[PDB]
């Protein structure tokens, strides 16, 4: 039976523009893809009602005001192919946030507000093969912060203000080696180097000042 604000067409659990704080009540143990995003969602909290919903492959969060994720917002979630967190603000990540999502194959991040990737932002997704950053506000990246992730094959990094100091030089690098779709991300600090593609600049020009 459908939850009490939501909407139940088929196998999907609609729970659009409804002003939601917390996830509703009932999901039915059928369901396929669940939808909440366009609430008021701010902090998804540890819950393990993903524990019993052995179908369901994609949940929608995007457009809420998240600006936390609690280790185990998803635990037990391994049957999820891609969770949508675009449009919201996350500050940054931290693999912790998905413990359980032992599958996931996609992960939308895009316009969120992250001001840099860590060393181990992203460990342990050893399965998705799009992870979206696009639109955030990331001024680095920690060397090797994506070897983990061995399935990638589109990470979109566009639309951030890449600083092209020293501490940057490694992805170009990176970027030139690993055949991955990225859309080609330019620097945005030093003044010298703005709007230049980060794979283009030379070893000598990152240049992080004393
Ligand atoms: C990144 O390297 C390892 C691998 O995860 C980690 O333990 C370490 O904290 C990171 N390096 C530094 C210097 O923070």
């Amino acid at each position: 039976a459908c939850p009490e604000k939501c909407r139940c067409e088929g196998t999907t659990v609609d729970c659009s523009n409804q002003k939601l704080n917390k996830i509703p009540e009932h999901i039915p143990q059928y369901t396929a893809e669940l939808r909440l995003n366009n609430n008021e969602f701010t902090v998804l909290e540890a819950t393990g009602i993903f524990k019993k919903l052995p179908q369901l492959r994609k949940i929608n969060f995007s457009n809420n005001k998240i600006t936390d994720i609690e280790e185990g917002a998803f635990e037990g979630a391994s049957g999820v192919n891609e969770i949508l967190l675009t449009s919201n603000r996350l500050e940054n990540v931290q693999h912790k946030m998905f413990k359980g999502l032992e599958s996931l194959k996609t992960l939308m991040l895009r316009s969120n507000r992250i001001t840099c990737v860590g060393n181990d932002s992203f460990i342990g997704l050893s399965s998705v093969r799009l992870l979206s950053l696009y639109d955030n506000q990331i001024t680095t990246v920690a060397p090797g912060a994506f070897d983990t992730l061995h399935s990638l094959s589109t990470l979109n990094l566009l639309a951030n203000p890449f600083n092209c100091n020293c501490y940057l030089a490694w992805l170009g690098e990176w970027l030139r080696k690993k055949r991955i779709v990225t859309g080609n991300p330019r620097c945005q600090k030093p003044y010298f180097l703005k709007e230049i593609p980060i794979q283009d600049v030379a070893i000598q020009d990152f240049t992080c000042d004393d």
